[PDB]
């Protein structure tokens, strides 16, 4: 009937599954909620070349290998979504499944990842390989000696734009808000750049090209509904990522504006609530790698093991 | 002369993962693996907690990571590094038996930290047959058995506590008459009914049946009296040695123990700008291959970011 675990892990990605490995091997009863509506960012990627011990591996195959390992080590994998948690009382409560079952957990690890915010756009699909890019340093050959567009106002985008001033002749920053969701040091570097032109209250309407390269971009003001075109050799998407923390309530866990869970005792994975830990992309915007997420998972699980043990 | 974009000192999980990330970023990169140093993963047999491998041998894992780094285009140099110049840029790495110098625009230190093993009768005989230095890593040797943990620090207290869930009984054997650990850990360990604490004693002899450890003999240091414990495993928890001797004290900020301090969490930044540290040479807390590899990636990304000046 009622499930009580020592460690409850919300997320079945690299961070979550790795956490499951360590928690289960500690001989602490452990379950991992993998999700059903949610999936790992790794399933969407085709070829993984930078995970240690694999020259090349498919994301789905990498994820299957790690899942099998978590099962073998004795973690219980549940293909169920978490709807809410309770952090006011211990044992912690986790509400999940189609019938809103409650699982009791003595410690929580949150590894719910993040999503891409993929733009349903005319030319986003057409020019994703060519012209449109998600990484400025990776596709900087497109920017060199050209006019360029960067989307979003945040740390990711603000650093992409300042970098592309070294290469691009002109950098256009398109924000969908009144101001930036970013640091005052980064806004000062951006707003004192002559090669940057900051466009506020705007969204990307269409990406135009010759079929090979992007030659112009169309923008429409949100309030106005008016659209204008900009000549550019490439569009650099840098909107940012959405941590999958919508199941959380305001004041449960300390978070930033974007919703990333904050880490309160570096280099540990401790959150603002004791016995609650966070790992992977849901608390890391800087790095965003499978091996990095996996590293956090291990750290979170070991943090939870030490914390639980001191409670006895 | 060799000039690289990133210089990585160490060819373990952290070092090699940095090499992979830096090489794939199309940066000229070389990794100093060592001749008279080797990765600590070569000392262990069965790795069961590295993600994507249910069971893999330590050497086999390392070979797979090495080949990967080589394939991504990182130059693996099998040579020891004796010193570095960190006052000027490019940074200089002095390595090899002919004291060749290599220049690097960025540095990544990942020399790891060696777990101490103490010599006694049968220690080397039964290494990885019930004798180990990481309880988290080799808990398969402890399952359903009585075991020994040696040491009186925080690590010995953690490792013994971690083992009470796995083993039927834990013996903590202390050379001294007193712990050198936090008041919190000493209280926990002494109130744990599954632990017996032994003071003023050292490990006389590790005993087995040819396949596995089956008993550990303990000798008291004060009176010389011998005692024999019914232990099926022994765990060394008497400290780690960060492999940071090639540094001159003062060059980089460090612990008393010699761990390189990280100065801008959660990054891999050291006290000197342009120099990053990854893995167990800057981590005394977790000490896992997956954690180390994670930090290596973070270090290589910190370096690339820093190189966009
Ligand atoms: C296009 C693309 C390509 C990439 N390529 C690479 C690459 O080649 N190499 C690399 O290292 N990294 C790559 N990354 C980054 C990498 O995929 C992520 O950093 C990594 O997957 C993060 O791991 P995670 O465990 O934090 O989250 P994820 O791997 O995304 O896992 C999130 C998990 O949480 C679950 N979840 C979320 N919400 C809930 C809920 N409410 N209830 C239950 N479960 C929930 C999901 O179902 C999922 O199991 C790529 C990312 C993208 C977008
Ligand atoms: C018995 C035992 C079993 C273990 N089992 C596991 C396990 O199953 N799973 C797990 O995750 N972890 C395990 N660990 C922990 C693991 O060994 C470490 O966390 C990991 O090796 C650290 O990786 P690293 O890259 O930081 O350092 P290392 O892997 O130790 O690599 C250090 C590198 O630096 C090089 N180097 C050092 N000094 C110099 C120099 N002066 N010049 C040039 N090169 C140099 C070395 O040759 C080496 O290549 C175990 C440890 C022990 C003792
Ligand atoms: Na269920």
């Amino acid at each position: 009937t009622q499930r009580h675990v020592r460690i409850g892990i919300i997320g079945g990605g690299p961070a979550g599954l790795t956490a499951g490995i360590y928690a289960s091997r500690a001989n602490l009863k452990t379950c991992v909620f993998v999700g059903i509506e949610h999936t790992s960012q790794m399933f969407t990627t085709t070829d993984v070349e930078n995970f240690p011990s694999h020259t090349a591996i498919k994301g789905p195959a990498l994820m299957e290998a790690i899942q099998n390992q978590a099962e073998h080590c004795g973690a219980e994998l549940l293909y169920e979504d978490v709807h809410s948690i309770d952090v006011s009382s211990r044992p912690f409560k986790i509400v999940h499944g189609y019938e809103n079952e409650t699982t009791l957990a003595d410690a929580l690890i949150i590894a719910t990842g993040a999503t891409a915010r993929r733009l349903d756009c005319k030319g986003e699909k057409e020019y994703w390989q060519k012209g449109v890019s998600a990484c400025a340093v990776c596709d900087s050959a497109m920017a060199t000696g050209k006019e360029v567009v960067v989307v979003g106002g945040g740390d990711v985008a603000c650093e992409e734009a300042t970098y592309l001033t070294k290469i691009a002749t002109k950098v256009y920053m398109v924000l969908r808000r009144d101001k930036f969701r970013a640091s005052a040091a980064m806004v000062k570097k951006v707003m004192n750049e002559k090669l940057i032109e900051i466009i506020y209250d705007s969204a990307i309407d269409e990406i135009k090209g010759d079929g090979k390269c992007v030659t112009s971009v169309s923008i429409k003001n949100l309030k106005d509904g008016k659209t204008r075109t900009l000549n550019a050799g490439a569009l650099y998407w840098a909107v940012g990522h959405d941590p999958q923390t919508s199941f959380l309530k305001k004041g449960q866990l300390e978070q930033d504006e974007a919703g990333y869970i904050l880490l309160k005792d570096h280099p540990t994975q401790r959150t603002s609530v004791d016995g609650v830990f966070a790992a992977g992309d849901c608390c890391d915007h800087l790095y965003r790698q499978a091996v990095v997420a996996a590293g956090s998972g291990s750290k979170a699980a070991l943090d939870a093991e030490r914390w639980l043990a001191m409670q006895e």
